[PDB]
């Protein structure tokens, strides 16, 4: 009830202009207000299914953090569930490193991996797991500053999207500890998972695809569960700080696998307190 309106129909405020891509449950529209010319990013998805969506809308409403997108709105009209979501005009990572045709520089991994870390201890705080980091689920604004987007869905969204036969990839990112369930327990550890989807989104960014990237994926989660943990393939290329920090973080055990708070303390992201290497790389993409 309390984030879903009934009242207004959209289509006075907002018009569904385009497709900016696919996420976890289906297509992500580009919407345009129709009086200011303001861009905002939709799903409008077609009582029992309005109940089970309303977790998902939870989760951004609960959130006032600067790297996670905004809720802007939550519509019921005419047998659809609009949900209008923060326009990051930056893109997704992978989208940019598709679009430029290479991985980023370490310098702009610094800036990525400490606004992922700054969001992923405020989600701690909310007791929020995001449950599918990776470089496609981090946009960028045009100032240079991530946005993390496509929050794991709920055991009741997984079951509508197998009976339906939608797919959301294969898991290359995921913990360890969790890559052969379907859904977790809850336990206090919980949130480490997304500590080592963090260290594979780097990797991702250095090497422009995953570890494990062309497997089998059945052999993926033996090799994610059974394989010692990924390193950068030419360290040499990399920093001794970008290497310990992957090493820390790809810790298989999720007791000893640090958490967001105490990473933000290694010296890889302790000092990134400038954008600028991040601005450049959107104002490069913008351009192609
Ligand atoms: C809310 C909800 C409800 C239900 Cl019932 C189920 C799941 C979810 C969670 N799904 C999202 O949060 N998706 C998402 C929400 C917003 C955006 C992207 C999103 O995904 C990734 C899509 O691929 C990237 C496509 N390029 C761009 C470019 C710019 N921008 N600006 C925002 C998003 C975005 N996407
Ligand atoms: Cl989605």
């Amino acid at each position: 009830y309390e984030h879903v309106r009934r009242d207004l129909d959209p289509n006075e405020v907002w018009e569904i202009v385009g497709e900016l891509g696919d996420g976890a449950f289906g297509k992500v529209y580009k919407a345009k207000n129709k009086e200011t010319g303001a861009l905002a990013a939709a799903k409008v998805i077609e009582e029992e299914e309005l109940e089970d969506y309303i977790v998902e809308i939870e989760i951004l409403a609960t959130c006032d953090h600067p790297y996670i997108v905004k809720l802007l709105g939550a519509y019921y009209h005419d047998g659809k569930l609009w949900i209008m979501i923060e326009f990051c005009p930056g893109g997704a990572v992978d989208a940019i490193m598709l679009e430029l045709d290479r991985g980023l520089t370490e310098p702009q991994i610094q800036v990525v991996c400490r606004q992922m870390l700054e969001a992923l201890n405020f989600l701690h705080s909310k007791r929020i797991i995001h449950r599918d980091l990776k470089a496609g689920n981090v946009l960028m604004t045009l100032e240079g500053d991530i946005r993390l987007a496509d929050f794991g869905v709920s055991a009741k969204n997984l079951k509508t999207l197998q009976k339906r036969d939608s797919f959301i990839g294969t898991p290359y990112w995921m913990a360890p500890e969790v890559v052969m369930c379907e859904t977790m327990k809850d336990t206090p550890y919980d949130y480490k998972a997304d500590i080592w989807s963090l260290g594979i989104t780097l990797i991702e960014m250095a090497q422009i695809e995953p570890p494990h990237h062309e497997l089998n994926p059945m052999r993926v989660l033996l090799k994610i569960a059974k394989s010692d943990p990924p390193t950068l393939l030419t360290p040499s290329k990399w920093s001794v700080e970008f290497r310990d920090f992957l090493a820390i973080a790809l810790d298989k055990n999720p007791e000893t696998r640090p958490s967001a708070a105490q990473l933000l303390e290694h010296p890889f992201v302790s000092s990134i307190t400038s954008n600028k290497a991040l601005r450049e790389l959107v104002a490069e993409a913008k351009a192609e």
